[PDB]
């Protein structure tokens, strides 16, 4: 054990938004979706936060590219708010819901239902999910590479703990605006430049009407 290699990918507007204030996220073009799916096809797991599941109900599977098998889907959900009918819980792939060790009668029942549906539930942390410990658990399961799709709040959590290895960002040629709109990285935020995350621009190229930037995280 140690922890998986983590790639953070996202599609954002020039002003760093992941969606409008009304959750409209038609940012990535077709070319970018193909690129993303190729990445999905090459990792052991895809990780996303409950916030994204609630707002977008994604499948998190390889569907617009030749697919053999799908990577494990991981959802960070502290209070187990994942809707019982969320697509991320369908049978297209294996799914793991990472929640906290906190408990109540209703939560335990929900866990039983999820397990009955073939969904695995991992308890890890108090108050909020302990990402570092979760990485150990996922590594022991054989998941050595994970595509982190976010969104904003989870990304903060991952970057704060320095668990991200590399970053790929697709920047769309548009501007959304909005102090309330979700950005690539939200959460608390670093107080000074000294403690912020450092990166190294490794590669970049246009894709469709936008551009892709690839960075390596300087740990
Ligand atoms: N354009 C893209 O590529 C892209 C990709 C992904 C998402 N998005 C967008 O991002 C938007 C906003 O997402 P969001 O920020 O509200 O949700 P999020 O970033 O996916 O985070 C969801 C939840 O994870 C939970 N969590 C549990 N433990 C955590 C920890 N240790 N660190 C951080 N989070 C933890 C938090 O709630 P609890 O404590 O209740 O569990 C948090 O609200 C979504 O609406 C979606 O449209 C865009
Ligand atoms: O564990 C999940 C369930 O939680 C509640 O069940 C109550 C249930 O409705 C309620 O009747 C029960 O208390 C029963 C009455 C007490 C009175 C004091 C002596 C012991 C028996 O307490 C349960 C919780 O411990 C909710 O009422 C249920 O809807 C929910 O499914």
């Amino acid at each position: 054990e140690k922890k998986p290699y983590i790639i953070s990918n996202v599609g954002m507007t020039l002003d760093g938004k992941l969606a409008t204030i009304n959750n409209d996220s038609r940012i990535s073009c077709e070319e970018d979706l193909i690129r993303v799916h190729k990445i999905r096809a090459n990792v052991d797991g895809i990780m996303v936060g409950i916030g994204t599941v609630l707002k977008d109900d994604p499948r998190l599977t390889v569907h617009k590219i030749k697919s053999d098998r799908n990577p494990v889907r991981i959802v960070v959900d502290s209070k187990l708010r994942v809707p019982l009918n969320a697509r991320v819980l369908n049978k297209d792939a294996k799914t793991i819901i990472a929640t906290t060790e906190d408990t109540n009668e209703e939560k335990e029942k929900k866990i039983k239902i999820l397990e009955d549906m073939g969904v695995e539930v991992v308890k890890c942390g108090r108050g909020k999910v302990d990402l570092k410990k979760l990485m150990d658990i996922l590594y022991d399961k054989g998941i050595k590479s994970i595509l982190l799709e976010g969104g904003g709040t989870l990304n903060w959590g991952m970057f704060k703990e320095g668990l991200v290895d590399e970053v790929s960002v697709y920047i769309a040629p548009k501007i959304f605006g909005g102090k309330e709109a979700p950005t690539y990285v939200d959460g608390e935020g670093f107080k000074t430049v000294d403690e912020c995350v450092k990166l190294e621009l490794k590669n970049f190229y246009r894709l469709g009407e936008g551009i892709v930037l690839e960075f390596k995280v300087k740990k």
